[PDB]
């Protein structure tokens, strides 16, 4: 289904004022309710970091509580930035693909080339995932992006953080 606990980079979607802490897992008692976007990483969901050369980087977050980073993930178009900061790399990602309602079960849309996002082959992108409607668990709401730039931290900001 879909929805250590070591918080190990940031996300930044400038476009709706969210920077949030990005944490190993996707519990809901140590990551989404601590107000922390989830990394999926256990009983075979794991995927790949964005420091891999191709691969699909999953998250989940929270729609209606701690903080609700994901609230209005379905206000970005394409070509809005979603950045996630490492210690040693900003990744930035564009927004590509938007998936409004979909079963809890679809787990397919973090595959390495996610089902229904309309991506050809492999790439680097990044999964966002969260409930719909609002204050239910009802359905999820799926949004994809694609790799832009990597771009070493001695280098600053990029654009997109300005």
């Amino acid at each position: 289904a879909q929805a250590p606990g070591q918080g190990f980079a940031l996300l930044h979607i400038p476009k709706l004022d969210v920077v949030v802490p990005i944490a190993e897992g996707i519990s809901s008692k140590k990551v989404l309710d601590r107000g922390m976007v989830g990394h999926y990483a256990e009983d075979g969901l794991k995927t790949a970091m964005p420091d891999a050369k191709a691969g699909n980087f999953g998250l989940a977050g929270h729609r209606n509580t701690h903080g609700e980073p994901f609230r209005y993930i379905n206000k970005l178009e394409p070509g809005d930035p979603i950045v996630v900061e490492t210690q040693d790399k900003y990744f930035v990602y564009k927004m590509a693909s938007i998936l409004p309602v979909t079963s809890p079960s679809n787990v397919s849309v973090l595959d390495p080339v996610p089902k229904q996002s309309g991506f050809k082959g492999p790439g680097r992108y990044i999964t966002l995932t969260t409930c719909t409607p609002e204050f239910t668990s009802k359905y999820r709401m799926i949004v994809w992006g694609k790799m832009v730039e990597e771009r070493p931290r001695s280098k600053g900001k990029p654009d997109a953080l300005v």
